[PDB]
């Protein structure tokens, strides 16, 4: 189904690195329709809640730190197979690892400093295109061109 | 002053073209400062607002149904002479005039479908940025690349 | 040897999302030698003889019909390994499953409207060159740059 | 009206510096669409008639010359205001005084190697498509992207 | 005559920014030759002498500073017209005013930091590059691509 | 650590086709750090040195002849796993075998012209590094964009 969903946050360091528009291009260039878009600086109820999953490793406050200290760029892209799609053109959570032609192959160097986020799953996109997003916020008629789907 | 600010909003065809990321990446590479983003269907309130100069000429309305016929990136840039430094980049009105490099010299060909709109004048600028976004949307402390300004 | 040859089309998707010159530079820029190029309209004849290969498969009528549906760009390019090195600058059938980099894994989503076909073997390149092209249409003599070939 | 058509010509110094994709890129980007492409070796019959204007000057033979003396890719491209929207991003004359982001002046240096024809008239236009191209070999129906006319 | 050399400096916010790679992609691309190139950190002497027709105004100290403050990457091109055509490329000396599609129209916004600097006349040409560069630093024999020049 | 440096040399075929510019900017977009950077035509001795671990093997007298054909732009880059990234970023031997989105992957054809050179490991950097870089002509002090490591 072409209305599958992701969540995807420039982190802080993507934004500060003027990242914002080469990554948006690269997956309005794929075909996914912008459905959510939005600049904020997480709080920390949100970045706990964001990285909820590692809240018992040690390295959940750096994560919950990093995200909080400058503004992000929060979107939710919609076509078929985006979730999975959008991980692919991130890269590995190793920048150094990454292939070339990926977001994070071609940008980053530091797992900690890498750039993007993308959901890792169907069930974890549609809950943190829930927690970032407020309904309102999203198209709720979306349509693609008509030359990328059959 | 480096504080500047103005009011862009790719407009339902840049949107619809994909030209999203191209085009704030454009205004990452220049150096100017992400203030404020966000993705909206505009309503025909914040629509004859925004337009409100042209009320009594007779394409207002054609203007307000355009705008309000889909979603539209709205943006506030930040940096030194940012509100006619982002017009020279997007162009004049007419795309089919715009010189090659600029955004609608590059990109448009018909003036009602002319992609972005970018205020024309500082007080322009902050009245359409107090239009379109609320303060808390807007990052009140901004930080550019060192490396932009003396 | 450097006079391998194999046949491109950019499918009437690919046409319609603006994507011939995009697609035309990456094979320049890889040292292949434009070999043939025209714009057509595929007739139906031609259609069924290029997916001849399907013809007892249901998805043939699906093949015919799409490409014979809009302007197609076929070219021809020659160069060392160009049969094999295309498809790999391609992607795989799926889009969504093409590594970024690749043509389908940078501006694909759908099996059935996934831009381009090229070649799978140098003797259906073979094939499909003189299905496409008259002789008269290709250039003899070919000189790529000096510094692609010891 | 959006039916106008001008004839460009990737002469043989632009087709042997890999420049084909990136010049056709620049006019799908504008809007503007491709109505024939085919890669041709000009004879000397046709290069005289396309420079008849200039057959009582002594640098006539000169440009039939270097215009027969390799491949060059003639297209003809449709949109509104193209035929003076093509010369604007081709740019002047000699390739030193035309300006960044026109196509003479990112990449050109010589008046004599100067990459592109573009006509510079829609009558010129009229003639050169006429001469370089069968009927046939033109889209009849063209669709551009319906975000580019109001 | 097609042997005029310029000398082009990245100064040191143009490096620290990741431009030096999209700059000299920028003149290769036009066609220009490069003849030399090294990244330094300069002295105050080189800097002084380099801005010596500034030294009886009060920025010079400024200058001088600035410019001896990281390294810089110190180029100088060949070709046709090169010292005129390289500052066209470059734009004009505030970032804000230079033209979409010259480096400076690009990518600055400050007087202070604009990125690069270009010889603005042979005379000073050939008076920097003899100041930056060893000659033993520099091509004696320039090839440019044959199809650059008539 | 952050200070792993590694040697790269665009070889005369990639400095003849222009693709210096583009290959220094696929390094300082990924966050690599420019430490040493010169145009230069290798001597005899510099390049059976550069290849003396082939110097049994045949075909090392075609190294030496090929990379002494003409200039080279030699550079060193820093960053955390900067060797191994590089390698990655470049491709493998066979550019028709090398993904696109590498440099080989993307311009190369010929094992025998594949563009550019990268240590293969610390330990033939340091040596490459030494062999083609005085000290003086090295940053000693290097500081990265404060947003690429943790």
């Amino acid at each position: 189904v072409n209305k599958e969903r992701t969540f995807l946050a420039v982190k802080p360091d993507g934004v500060a690195r003027g990242l914002v528009g080469e990554i948006i291009a690269r997956y309005e260039k794929k075909g996914f329709v912008l459905v959510g878009l939005k600049q904020l600086v997480p709080t920390k109820d949100l970045a706990e809640s964001h990285y909820a999953e590692h809240k018992e490793r040690p390295f959940f406050g750096g994560l919950v730190s990093f995200i909080t200290s400058g503004p992000v760029v929060a979107m939710v892209f919609e076509g078929k197979g985006v979730v999975a799609s959008a991980r692919l053109m991130i890269g590995v959570t190793n920048p150094l690892a990454s292939a070339p032609g990926s977001i994070r192959g071609d940008f980053g160097v530091d797992v900690g400093r890498n750039i993007i986020h993308g959901s890792d799953s169907v069930e974890s996109a549609n809950r943190e295109i829930a927690l970032w997003f407020k309904p309102e916020e999203l198209l709720t008629e979306v349509k693609p061109n008509p030359n990328l789907y059959e």
